[PDB]
């Protein structure tokens, strides 16, 4: 019996395989960064930090001695519980294909918006600097006329190409920024046409991001490390309601500084 | 996991199989509907109506449209909850064979009593007219003198005669009327072997029943349409005791108004 | 001899294979609904209801009994009665190649309309709530000007995205709106090349609904439940005509409240 506890839910297994689709559905459609970071496979359970290769200098234990401690980054594991309705869950057997999953799609959104604004935007108290904080490339700024932001996106392209950071590249917009140049045309096509034809990677929807980030996918400059991927588990039940979490360990290594721009408002 | 949920439930399998003996024992004790109508296989816990091939007149969408609605019965789920002491379910693995399943024959002698008064008396709020009201035979009187009850039953089946029905015929006698018939004798014979020779099918014990039924067997007359047939699940459980139900999902039909004669008193 | 009774009808075989031609070729031009939504295989002429999975709350027939009720919405049969001439009918095997199937055509145009009323618009009568009052999307405006269209179909297609819905997307069109559409031009194109563009499934010619829509074909949202396809029926007939029927048995689910936006004037 793993550590989810799985079998103690008084879940079906039609219910479980709605849930784990609805959550496994959720995630992949609300998750950005690992269409553009390199994504390892998961350690496993024990793995608790990242080697950095780098040594930290610490007094000597007596004289004629050296000493460096080994430098890593611990890995976070971060959870987000959710609680499902035992009628609904019931329902599923009786063949209802209108079962309530809204906390499930909560739960999958609420998990990928903090993985991706940990990747982007960081999370200090995990020793994680975002992409944003760990660019050496200069920041640009998004204007508010939704066509001239193809013009930025190129200047950010020329600041990449300044750095001798090769394609190919994608752009990830924020929600609203995504929003604005889907809504907004000029010669007949969406501005995010005009963006689609600027790069040879993708336009992606980061609905959890800031600004923009413009990237190269060439690898081996962002690294995602999970030491678990995305579960389900089992807390709690009682007459009415289901307790149960979403989970995944993992921690974001960038080598790179000049492999990114960030834009912003 | 089925939605019984009986592998979360604190009962050994030696216990689980003293409450199933002792549970269909008592209801196949206590049942008498089945041995004179129709069971069909049960259909499963998707099945929610049944078809009765007619048409409604509804109002039309469109002009020159002509619209009805398919007319069917809802299947009705009936639950019986139960509740056990852990200490009994604790001493069968020990080597007792006088643990207390008294509360499993009231849930199944309860149940077993809700299917007979559904068909025989109606469940209104189902949609279940009983066998009583859909006869179409004149109804017949009970005397109090037991020695008299022979008399009235060959009536019924000359009532069953001039409609045009034949045999094989059983009656079904009310647990008192059974007790009186039973307790009571002429010619040095219980007036129930009187009863037992008027007839070329049984005489039912049917303690659920108001009066008496005369029917007959002959097939495609009464029908009872099975969801899912009596099963035993897992609500709650503390230290003490164990919170299980009973549980059962059908309708039944009736297609021939005159394959029956009810007696009342 | 099926209940449609066409061996009593005075039509030849081959007047018969053009009568199916026609009607079969007007019910797929004229048919949306089916372009989109989820359609079963036909469960035959018995199947009268479909199974929700829900209970609905009954009064109980005894003391320590709990009573549900299974929840199905029925199937409703539409019928579309038509006439024939009976010497266009004869026309046919002297090789005539003009007949008079107008009124086939009719009779197939009503019943389109009526299942795409049905999808759409609901049909009350029916227990069908359509895909429009079952959107839990906001519902936008088109504007007069048929140029502005593109953005309000590019605004729907961002009140989706915001739902976590993703594609394929499919527009259908009021007759109104695609007439509109395909009349105008901008940069050299119809307007209707601008929403082709937009979108990664069809633009739908939908001549029974209001407004637009604007939904994903991804599958498992939109289920039309058939019980019996369109078929031809036989009702009566006179030296001068015949009297015969298109008919069909169905009812429309709807699982996913978000997986469709609703536009109107």
């Amino acid at each position: 019996m793993n550590n989810l506890y799985r079998d103690l839910a008084p879940v079906t297994e039609a219910a479980w395989a709605e849930i784990e689709l609805e959550a496994a559905r959720t995630f992949k459609r609300h998750i950005a960064g690992r269409r553009v970071v390199d994504v390892s496979d998961p350690g496993g359970p024990v793995t608790a930090a990242v080697s950095t290769g780098r040594l930290i200098d610490v007094k000597a234990p007596t004289n004629g001695v050296i000493a460096h401690l080994r430098a890593s980054k611990p890995l976070v594991r971060l959870r987000v519980p959710f609680t499902l309705s035992r009628n609904e869950i019931d329902d599923v057997e009786r063949g209802s294909k209108d079962s309530d999953w809204e906390p499930v799609k909560e739960a999958a959104k609420k998990l990928a918006f903090v993985e991706d604004r940990t990747i982007f935007e960081g999370y200090s108290a995990a020793s994680i600097e975002g992409i944003r904080s760990a660019s050496s490339n200069p920041a640009l700024t998004l204007p508010e006329d939704p066509r001239e932001i193809p013009d930025v996106i190129s200047q950010a392209l020329s600041e990449l190409r300044l750095a001798g950071v090769d394609g190919p590249y994608s752009v990830l917009l924020s929600a609203d920024v995504y929003t604005k140049v889907s809504e907004t045309s000029d010669h007949g096509y969406p501005i995010r046409e005009h963006l689609n034809r600027l790069v040879d990677g993708d336009i992606i929807w980061a609905p959890a991001i800031d600004g923009a980030f413009v990237l190269t996918t060439r690898g081996g400059d962002f690294d995602l490390q999970l030491g678990t991927d995305v579960a389900i588990g089992y807390a709690s039940h009682d007459t009415d309601t289901v307790r149960l979490y979403l989970q995944e360990t993992l921690t974001f290594l960038c080598y790179t500084a000049e492999a990114s721009v960030a834009l912003s408002h």
